[PDB]
């Protein structure tokens, strides 16, 4: 039971310094970045998670640029963050502290899925609305996550309170100054990405919501493709061969192949027979080609799929309340307010 010390700035809140002291720190993750931690605070006792990177001095961190401007129930709090050096030589590490979150919806996934079951569809809404909520919130800011996938997408079973996590990929997307196609986990990459397109727009995390959905719904990923190209084949197994003016709003430069010619196969017989409608028809309003063609995250919200999580009387399985979802700020409805009258039911106004 050691105590390690550290001078952390407070995440969101002003640039003051303050000692911030935590224990039990146990590895839990990494990649290429570095390491990430669970701690616990020796004050409140509360659980952490620490991912620390190795940055570059006299260059800017954007992951930490982007967390500190984040606030928001379903995005995991950038706590504190602090520097470090060791285990290398003259290298410097940027830590983030972030609130810890004990589970995913990808092991979740896994658990019903070992175990030849559905996910109940109360659980889909409550993920799927929250994970929307998130990126209503995001891409009202121009940031645009790029690594949707159900690794990133932390649960409290107890709660069902969603949040999203690891920013690694994030970015404001400034309109014309281009962007890197190679982004995505795989399963979950947009095709104008795979089009090879730099200048796309948020509505790639929506696809990515979409494929989250679609794999909750089916208990497996729905386009598992074996590299980066294969993707699009898996993509064009069920929405057909896309036609040349949805590549085009893709990415208007290509010529990739020309593949073969294979119709679109039905949403209906996509998935499992007692698959609820609402839950097909939004899917098959976030996995389109023509990228302004999907859903904002608020008009997904908005869907009817979700009517259930706006009636007065609905509850958790486990008897308790469900988490807040109805607390929108104008931030939040920026992008379209009207739509206020359906996200706010009358039952939760004021
Ligand atoms: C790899 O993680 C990242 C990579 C990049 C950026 C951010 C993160 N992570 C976070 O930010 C974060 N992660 C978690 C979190 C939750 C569950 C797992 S577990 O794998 O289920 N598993 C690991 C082993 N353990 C003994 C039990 C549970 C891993 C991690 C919680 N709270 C957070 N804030
Ligand atoms: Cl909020």
């Amino acid at each position: 039971s050691k105590v390690t010390t550290v001078v952390a700035t407070p995440g969101q809140g002003p640039d003051r310094p303050q000692e911030v002291s935590y224990t039990d720190t146990k590895v839990i993750g990494n990649g290429s970045f570095g390491v990430v931690y669970q701690a616990k605070l020796c004050d409140s006792g509360e659980l952490v998670a620490i991912k620390k990177v190795l940055q570059d001095k006299r260059f800017k961190n954007r992951e930490l640029q982007i967390m500190r401007k984040l606030d928001h129930c379903n995005i995991v709090r950038l706590r504190y963050f602090f520097y470090s050096s060791g285990e290398k030589k003259d290298e410097v590490y940027l830590n983030l502290v972030l609130d810890y979150v004990p589970e995913t919806v990808y092991r979740v996934a896994r658990h019903y899925s070992r175990a030849k079951q559905t996910l109940p569809v109360i659980y889909v809404k409550l993920y799927m609305y929250q994970l929307f909520r998130s990126l209503a919130y995001i891409h009202s800011f121009g940031i645009c996550h790029r690594d949707i996938k159900p690794q990133n997408l932390l649960l409290d079973p107890d709660t069902a309170v969603l949040k999203l996590c690891d920013f690694g990929s994030a970015k404001q997307l400034v309109r014309g100054e281009p962007n890197v196609s190679y982004i995505c986990s795989r399963y979950y990459r947009a095709p104008e990405l795979i089009f090879g397109a730099t200048d796309y727009t948020s509505s790639i995390d929506v696809w990515s919501a979409g494929c989250v959905l679609a794999e909750l719904l089916l208990g497996q990923p729905i386009f598992p493709g074996d590299s980066g190209v294969d993707q699009l084949v898996e993509i064009i197994k069920v929405l057909g061969t896309p036609t040349r003016e949805q590549i085009r709003e893709m990415n208007p430069n290509y010529t990739e192949f020309k593949f073969p010619q294979i119709k679109a196969h039905p949403w209906t017989k996509v998935f499992r027979p007692r698959t609820p409608p609402e839950a097909i028809a939004l899917c098959s309003r976030l996995l389109e080609y023509t990228p302004t063609a999907r859903l904002t995250p608020l008009e997904a919200c908005a869907h009817s799929f979700f009517d259930e999580l706006r009636d007065p009387n609905v509850k958790l399985p486990n008897g308790r309340d469900t988490p807040a979802l109805f607390n929108f700020t104008t931030q939040e409805l920026s992008s379209n307010p009207p739509l206020a009258t359906i996200l706010i039911p009358p039952h939760a106004r004021i």
